[PDB]
């Protein structure tokens, strides 16, 4: 084509609508009963989805309330750019294909956005992954003390129940829920806060003050299937357990998310790194 | 008449004013002491008022804070249209004259708005029914151990005590109050929250996580005269009892409401389906 | 069934989701290219859709930004209930089946909500009609000198472009658009304001001060195909033409809407009352 | 009675409701066609109503959007208390029975609230005066280039058309409207701003900068029947005419309002000070 | 003077400023140590101030956060006008000179504003009373478990500590504080809520549901010196004690306030009705 | 004193109140008619007040709407600290006693806050200077063709005319007004916007795009008595004249202010640097 | 230079940017591990930083969330100017060079702004002091049982986690943190509220009611290293200890701050007035 004399092939508006609709319809029908739902597309949730979907047989829905995925991983600290990842999580960066400046006990990715865009590109390309962005998980499906999926709505509806006539949610059944809701914002820690309000867990003390050396090891260690059918990963772990926060460093999110992914595979009865069967 | 050359008969502005004033103020005088007040015109409250007002002896005031009645029954889930009603509540739809597409354990009304408009149209035509919309129930009338009506105001006043000099409420005495306030919004669960703040009940746990099979049977079961003079119906039942929620399905709202209406007839000493005397 | 011992047939959450999704997305595909789109489900828009859809050949989509349809027709004036309809528009009420208390030059419907629910119930039951509520028309489709449909989005999105990353709209092609957006609210007069901002008309003076005798005859008279492909009806007519307003009387809305429907049938080449071929 | 052992006579809640309702109903029926409506109960509007209602045969409705009447006359300047009134308007204070500290060219009432409460008490006691507080004039009634009354609503509705489904206004016919809307607030200058938007006057330049000596004489001089059926008085005069403001002094408001009252009597064909017939 | 040819005597702007300033200064100096401060100028606070200041030797400061005094006594219920006062409180109306329509167990003042304006006019005329409107009591002065006055600020500052750099309060010492803060609004029940937060009282259950017959007698009975140096009166009594509310009736406010006034006189060691020494 | 065993001398709350009241109200009386009022205590206004008040004959009131004085001079750009001052304005820094790091065509003050605090400390110590902070100039006093002072109120009142009953302003007469209101914020360019709305100047184009080399020389040049009685200085000059802006450099503000001060001395008939008589 | 013909030396925009960037980022690197961080630049925090930085060996970072430093020390009470300082804290004023009007048990600084500007000017000139304004301390660094610095962000970010994708904080390590966050505003008492939410202290009762004689001595007394690594000073002490407040008097803030500074020097192992080694 010539950028100086450019013509698009013709279109009809109604075709564009119908293509989008049909495709979103079929996705919602498929994923109404899914193997894994990941709630939250921050560094931890992306890392978990990336790890799980390496198994091509596993269906992965990602529910993200924001229009943009990525969570807090578009920046470092104080609106600066550099992303510090402590060793040995730089091996995870190697696998995804993200360059870094190597230091002695850590590496520096030149922009957090480079990690986030790269992992998302590789993740979203896979046929077994679907991103439902601009959609919130408002609640859980819980039957006989097992989490069995999530209660969904458009994110803007979920934040506007006070300004309109009622707007019921939808429902997505899942074998395993990976809750990766962070701590930040009006949606922070949605999943663990709901476990508490329905009496399935007893306390959500909230994250403690900052201590990077304690926090990152603790967050990985504490990542687990918290109740039957629900794994918690990322900063949401610190909320439920009262672990210290780590601030502007990203290794624990990546590793927590990877561990959560392997826990989800285990929960599905599939080869996994938790068992040593992978 | 001719749509091409159309003339309305003459009017005067004063006539319009006086018509609306004389009629509304007459209705307020009529209903200031009444048989039943239904608080909330959602699916459960409309169903309750519909059921009660089948008896002509019985005067029924419906108090609805929104300008529009209907509550959460203008939509299905995720801003979609279809209204799922589990059997055998399709027999209630048959009685009201709402068509549906039948499936094995449920039916589908093509638009929630078709239910709501249809039942409202039949209900409002009745001479013993009065809709006071744009009016909130701010509080209860309680004398000794018994609910004896509601404390009312324009909904916008009830929402703007923070912005103007004080604006006292009005009062409506009733033999029975049917509280159908839902759980959603700033007015969610007004009646049961008030029973708790005045010490007449102990807790309002809030609805639990979603489980349609448990929730709908539970809401019907738990629909009751909670304290002397006050029946609670619809999702407000889940709030008081800590029942699971059901999300985008509507049978329990209709049946809970119908049961609440029958309980109100029984409380008034009238033939009813609770006793088997209807 | 027994209200004392009540059991719903079994369900699964996934069934409810898939039912609502399959049906809504099927409707969107059906109506993405359609015969008539009515924007606004107030008294004028409901009247127009009611009139058009008397012809079964004609597919009619109603776009309503609010969750609740009905517009300003849930109340009379000053939050009072009575709906004044000047003669001879009481003949339209007769046709729809809405009772009234007759006076000399007008009739009184006991509650505006009785009109609105009744006409909606009859309208929505029809197979050729689809209500897309909680959906705003953000813009028009205009090709050359002609309106060819509407640009749509969830209403909450259309109201929240200031708070999230961009969220493109959808598109619905139509042979005729009937714009019935009122004057009230942030969406008041959307269609005529847009004709002005794209240069297809010159001014939108806004409604003038109140004069019922002038206003209602004027609104009917001025109801028209304003530009090729687009009819304007109801109070949106006053905005474009600088007509006086009428306040709490509703005959002109019903008759303007009826005339707009007949004008749409005429524009589609069908038997109609404008020509005298119905 | 004994303040140490006090018992009220018994009451029924429904009686209180019915008394308020019946009385407000009859007032609204009476005043739906009134001789004078005064819009705004600030110092100018109170002064105008006080002057007019000295004729016991003249019906006076006062429409005030705030719950509290009094407008800007509860304080002096900068939240201080003293009310400066230039001579010879202290003669007006003498008539109403408001004490002052007399200085050479002006007097000082010790609290603006003393003037406001005193004039209101004397005004409201009269049988031909009715105060409709918490009610806004949203618009005018205009028929054939004469103002014929006002379009009313509850004030909170008039400020909330953007948050609810539409809420039509009511209407009050009047022989003469006295617009006394001030300049301050979101309702400031309602009446003259509407004259401009409907093309009945051509410009509303807004008040000029402060100059007490020019402003107070000018405001009195310019008080007039601005268009047929509508007198403007008080600070709203400065808005329409572009007169200077006067800030924390009150004589012109009192005298403007008195003049407006005498102009209203003249407009009604009654003895008055404008003609020298009183 | 001639309303047709009117001239004010000359003024200088700076004189107006200086008069207001000097006068407000001297008032604030005088009242920085006062005999009684009444917090809240609603029906109860006005009634208390009116009762106390019948003793010309007693200094009374009234602190009212709103620009307009009067509290909730500008209206009846539901924005209607009539003020119901149960017998025998109509004797209080007789004393103040407020007309009413006499019924069997109650009387009806035609507009609540007639009571409020009349009592305020008589109250404010007295030399020993000062109204500090647009000023909030933010806190109490408490020394050795006795209330010794109030912590004040301009009301707008008291509501804007979140939008500006810090703005310290002022202080007013008092022999007795009469707290009459109502229950309504963001300032509702200021005085009793502060007693609770500083541990001087133990519970503030809040007002119970409506029951006029119980409430009005209870409110009068419970009006008292709650802690040394502080009397509570009006609806604030119901907040501290958990008494029922009474809604749109005004006798208890008047009588509570009168009793509070006589309690204040007693606390000052002066002749009073509590002792039978008056 | 001993920080380990520290006792303050005794106080009484009333003393503190009376001290603050007597002093402030005395200052208001002093300055109600004054020589110069400076509106705005940003870098330009502080510089102007500093320059003028070098003459002891001259009384200078500074009106600043914010609680904190200093305007935009607490920071450099992008929330960084360093304050760039182009030569030869470093000579003004020398005079005030502000250190800097010298470069070739400019100097760097280490923190903008060091300039602002330093100049304020020297300015405020002077007996002829009074800072009225938390006070806005809402309007001008204009008599005939000449500015003669300012219309003042508490800043929060000036921002809350939409939320309360009216609150009149106060007035300060001045021989000269120096308007230094900046361009930023809701109060940006108050003085020049007012000249335009009262018709004394024709346009306020607003500042143009950034060009430091053009802008700083232009702002100094254009600093002038714009209309009789009123000098405009600082970025408010760019707004009136359509000059380019300079962004994060401060020399023009200091020099414009100094020139404005010299112009004020000249206007007062005093020795000045404009004429060469200083 | 000539104010009549004024030319600035040339500049380039890039130079200004690079100057501000290089300097700020150099300061951030310097202070990322530092001796003392003072959180809050109100009267107590400025006094503490002033006291500490008398020792040149000691690096002191001041973190202030507002753009303007100074806290509540720009005004006295009720937006009045005079700053009351009880003796013997006037000796601290003597040392800083702030003039006052002496009384018997206290002195009066003519404007609070004179104190604040003066102390800031002396403080900020010192080479060992850095003001990071527009920067909030969001959290603490806590390792084991000890506070080791602060978690920082731009203040606007710290206030806008609800409106944007996540924005991680930054970190500053410190040997000692002096928390001087006041009680006022959304950031009031940040440090002590955090000690409570992480479980390091048990309660934050909040300040009690006003009692100047008790409060000021108590605040000095209670100023302490509350937990290892963290001193609390100023009104934040009242919040943690439930001390009474003092309102518009400032001696305790200055003395508490001075004591806090001496406690910080002692904690650093340096000569100090707590020990008597200074
Ligand atoms: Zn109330
Ligand atoms: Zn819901
Ligand atoms: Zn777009
Ligand atoms: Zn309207
Ligand atoms: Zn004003
Ligand atoms: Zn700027
Ligand atoms: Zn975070
Ligand atoms: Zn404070």
């Amino acid at each position: 084509y010539d950028l100086n004399a450019f013509t698009f092939d013709p279109i009809k508006e109604s075709i564009v609508s119908r293509e989008m609709t049909r495709r979103y319809m079929t996705d919602m029908i498929t994923y109404a009963e899914t193997d894994v739902v990941v709630v939250g597309a921050g560094s931890a949730g992306l890392s978990a989805a990336y790890e799980i979907s390496k198994n091509p047989n596993v269906q992965v829905a990602i529910i993200e309330q924001s229009v943009s995925p990525g969570g807090g991983a578009w920046l470092g600290g104080q609106l600066f750019s550099a992303m510090i990842v402590r060793k040995p999580a730089h091996l995870f960066l190697d696998e995804i294909g993200v360059a870094y400046d190597e230091q002695d006990t850590y590496v520096v990715v030149k922009h957090a956005a480079l990690f986030t865009s790269t992992i998302m590109s590789k993740l979203l390309a896979r046929p077994n992954v679907k991103l439902f962005n601009a959609v919130a998980a408002e609640d859980l499906i819980v039957k006989g003390n097992r989490v069995g999926g999530v209660v969904t709505n458009w994110a803007l509806v979920a934040q506007n129940h006070h300004t309109q006539s009622c707007m019921d949610p939808n429902v997505m059944e899942a074998k395993i829920v990976v809750s990766s809701c962070g701590h930040d914002g009006p949606f922070g820690a949605t999943g663990v806060k709901r476990l508490k309000s329905i009496g399935m867990i007893d306390h959500v003390p909230g994250m403690k003050a900052l201590d990077m050396n304690t926090a990152e090891d603790a967050i990985v260690r504490l990542t687990r299937e918290v109740v039957p059918g629900m794994i918690v990963t990322g900063m949401e772990v610190a909320e439920i357990d009262g672990a210290p926060r780590m601030g502007p460093t990203f290794g624990a999110m990546m590793i927590s998310g990877q561990k959560a992914g392997q826990l989800a595979l285990k929960a599905l009865g599939l080869p996994n790194a938790i068992d040593g069967t992978l």
